[PDB]
């Protein structure tokens, strides 16, 4: 079931999401399935649950980046090195900006079946995760733009 992605301006993208407590359940497996499908129909590499108006610590992502579904995520930077790179947002369609993120992270959480997940990530993999994590804490990419020359429409830049 493809879901409606909500757009910037909606208060539901501004909340801080509660934890998932139904790992292994059929309801959650259904929601994850929906999320991968919705992510695919919109052509994303990442999608957080608040983007489809579900208030939960849950994200999907993957392109190389492993196709992953991740609940109750925590992220730890592994150095102070930041890197710049392009981002967009299915909730801000048409736009893109350059955004500084940590080059090296570790993330931890659970697969939908209850299995623990813990990985080190770098570059693009690491960026997609930082970006979706931001959704879980009510934060969007414009608030991290440093150089506003880079903010523009995809077809123009
Ligand atoms: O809406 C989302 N993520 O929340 N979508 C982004 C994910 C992303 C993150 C960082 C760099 C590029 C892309 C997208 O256009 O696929």
């Amino acid at each position: 079931m493809i879901r409606d992605i909500i757009r910037m301006g909606d208060k539901r993208l501004l909340r801080v999401a509660p934890q998932v407590t139904n790992l292994g359940s059929a309801e959650l497996h259904a929601l994850v399935s929906d999320m991968f499908e919705t992510m695919g129909a919109a052509h994303g590499v990442g999608l957080a649950a608040p983007q489809i108006a579900v208030d939960l610590q849950l994200m999907v992502f993957g392109f190389a980046v492993p196709l992953t579904a991740l609940a109750n995520a925590q992220i730890e930077p592994l150095s102070d090195e930041m890197e710049n790179g392009w981002e967009g947002c299915l909730s801000i369609p048409g736009l893109r900006a350059v955004i500084p993120r940590y080059r090296y992270i570790r993330y931890r959480g659970f697969a939908p079946d209850g299995s623990p997940i813990e990985r080190e990530a770098e570059g693009f993999h690491a960026r997609v995760v930082q970006h979706e994590y931001d959704h879980l804490v009510g934060r969007l990419y414009p608030s991290r733009i440093e150089n506003f020359d880079t903010f523009g429409f995809d077809d123009v830049l």
